[PDB]
């Protein structure tokens, strides 16, 4: 776990390796689909938000290596997330006090994408990195990833990575009378440069990262988003700052983001986000077994979103605003031999210039009976301040086709959370189970209106209104291996929410359906690793104020890897087939509930590691 400076890993946490992510999809929400707990809020082939336990947007949090993504994915699911899955070293899903180190109101879980912009190490044999290439049938995709590390002398290490994606209109099963879904194509390209130092003591690295996606918009010339993302960042960390401390960490950032929701070659809605995050973390010495780490964060996001109409005539959806976070945070764990008790805190001040104070804190205890055998309980009272969107909304959004309305008098989102989990692994039997339960004293949500003033899949109207809520659900998995050479297992998840006491007792908006999963993986022999995954997704009968029924399909995915150690590093061949039954995959979690996802599709790729 690289996200936490202080390691406070709970039983609920999990880390997917990089080699597997090259075989998975490119989008964050779609690639992480299959893992128990997280569902995909797919909005075409361009963007997809990860729905962690029926939570999304600002309720979750995504970080681009110990720093803010600087994106507008939290605004709506159609917006792309500025994180590179195919270029990342490893993705890691985390919960507990470590959530309070970065963001407020992170009730579901943190998802830090560790990338290789800055090496932080002298590469083996001078140079290192990787190269990739894969084509998907029916999409039709053309991915070409890349990554290079160069030893520029004794202690300097230069890094240069590249990526390019080109997917047309993907195929749909039994959708009226269409072979491919119109306006669902998604082209993209990503590249980054980074120069770093190497220890002892530590590293002092800079990095530039550029991205430019071009994707259509299903469900509305031709609707499409053209975005540009420039990121000027700086990372540094060493093991000996000054006496009485074990580590010093700093992650400066400047993420310039922009996207144009166009229709043909004309711009209907402009967007902008001048993020510039700064943070100074430090991990003090162990004061008798117990360890901790404190830090300060200074963030400033000058975001805005205008339309084709001028400012003099109509009020924009999101006028120019200058948000400033002045956050203080810290964590402290106490290792009592076979029992770890950790507690985090976070206090931040908001200055919305065109001043309330947030106060979050958590506490978690982890009992280890006989490692690996992790029993863990967690509870976190988190208070998230409302964004400028939730208060100052008064315009139309052409991509979703929904008029967003705000409110001048709203309170902060307080939330008393609680969750427990039991993990185990020991050759023959392996299983991870977890229960979560979230109470919200104040839960702001997009209440579908209704009139109103007058007069008005056509044109939707929403207003951010307060409400009490109560979420609860179970999630986990189990793997019984008869022989280490093979691997068999079963997984499952469930989520349920309601809204109690309005200023009654209705269901939550867009709740993911239950998904049982069957798993197989046979590695015969050594190099060739075959596998099979059957995800049975049931229908969601419990619908919200203004929603419809959603199935309810039998998903089936197969795969077959192939390792090879030749000259110039390792080679990784792989062939993956998705949805052999060709079922009509309708996702209620996403906004595009009536639109079916990609049907039958194949994949064949090669990745050279070195
Ligand atoms: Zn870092
Ligand atoms: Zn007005
Ligand atoms: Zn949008």
């Amino acid at each position: 776990a690289t996200s936490g400076l202080l390691h406070t890993s709970t039983a609920s946490d999990k880390i997917i390796s990089g080699d597997t992510l090259r075989q998975k999809a490119v989008n964050l929400g779609d690639a992480l689909d299959g893992v128990p707990g997280i569902h995909a809020s797919q909005y075409g082939g361009g963007a997809s938000a990860p729905v962690i336990r029926g939570q999304t947007g600002r309720r979750i949090k995504v970080l681009n290596h110990h720093g803010e993504t600087g994106d507008m994915a939290d605004f709506s699911p159609d917006h792309a997330i500025m994180v590179d899955t195919a270029l990342s070293q490893q993705v890691e899903i985390l919960r507990g006090p470590v959530t309070l180190l970065y963001s407020s109101g992170n009730v579901a879980g943190l998802v830090d994408v560790a990338d290789g912009k800055i090496p932080e190490k002298m590469p083996e044999n001078g140079v290192s990195g990787e190269l990739g290439l894969r084509l998907s049938s029916g999409n039709l995709e053309k991915l070409t990833s890349g990554g290079i590390n160069i030893g520029l002398g004794k202690n300097f290490v230069l890094h240069t990575e590249g990526l390019y994606r080109k997917s047309g209109d993907y195929a749909v099963p039994r959708y009226r009378n269409l072979k491919r879904l119109p306006d669902s194509h998604a082209d993209s390209q990503t590249g980054s440069i980074g120069l770093s130092w190497v220890g002892e003591k530590g590293f002092i690295g800079v990095a530039y990262s550029d991205r430019r996606d071009q994707y259509g918009l299903p469900a509305h010339g031709r609707p499409w988003i053209d975005l540009r993302n420039k990121r000027y960042e700086l990372r540094a960390e060493w093991k000996q700052p000054f006496p009485g401390f074990e580590a010093l960490r700093v992650h400066l950032n400047r993420n310039d983001y922009r996207h144009d929701e166009k229709a043909g070659d004309a711009v209907e809605n402009f967007f902008n986000n001048q993020t510039q995050n700064a943070r100074i973390e430090l991990r003090h010495q162990p004061i008798g077994r117990l360890k901790g780490s404190w830090g300060v964060q200074y963030l400033q996001q000058k975001s805005s979103a205008l339309s084709a109409i001028s400012e003099a005539v109509k009020q924009p959806m999101l006028l120019d605003n200058k948000v400033q976070h002045y956050s203080f945070f810290g964590v402290e764990q106490a290792n009592w031999d076979n029992f770890t008790l950790e507690g985090g805190v976070r206090v931040e001040k908001q200055k919305a210039s065109i001043r309330q104070t947030a106060r979050s804190f958590a506490l978690s205890g982890n009992w280890y009976f006989t490692p690996q055998h992790k029993l863990s309980l967690t509870a976190s009272h988190q208070e998230r301040l409302p964004s400028t969107q939730e208060l100052y909304a008064h315009g139309k959004h052409v991509a979703t086709n929904t008029f967003e309305v705000g409110n001048k008098h709203l309170n902060k989102e307080r939330s008393n959370n609680i969750e427990l989990a039991l993990g185990y692994e020991g050759d023959r039997w392996q299983y991870n189970l977890a229960l979560y339960r979230n109470r919200f004293g104040n839960y702001i949500y997009a209440q579908t209106l209704n009139d109103g003033r007058g007069p008005k899949s056509e044109m939707k109207l929403v207003r951010y209104n307060q409400s009490g809520a109560d979420f609860y659900g179970a999630e986990g998995e189990i793997y019984f291996k008869p022989t280490p050479r093979y691997r068999i297992g079963v997984s499952g998840d469930y989520v349920r929410g309601r809204l109690k006491n309005l200023p009654d007792d209705q269901n939550a908006p867009r709740v993911p359906a239950a998904r049982l999963g069957f798993h197989l993986k046979a590695s015969l022999t050594d190099r060739i690793d075959a596998n099979l995954d059957y995800y049975r997704v049931f229908a969601q009968n419990k619908l919200a104020r203004y929603e419809t029924r959603t199935p309810g399909h039998h998903m089936l995915n197969l795969g077959a890897n192939y390792r090879r150690n030749t000259r110039y590093g390792e080679w990784n061949w792989y062939v993956k087939a998705d949805n052999l039954l060709n079922q009509s995959v309708y996702a209620h979690s996403s906004f595009l509930s009536d639109t079916p996802q990609m049907g039958r599709s194949f994949t064949g790729g090669v990745n050279v590691k070195f």
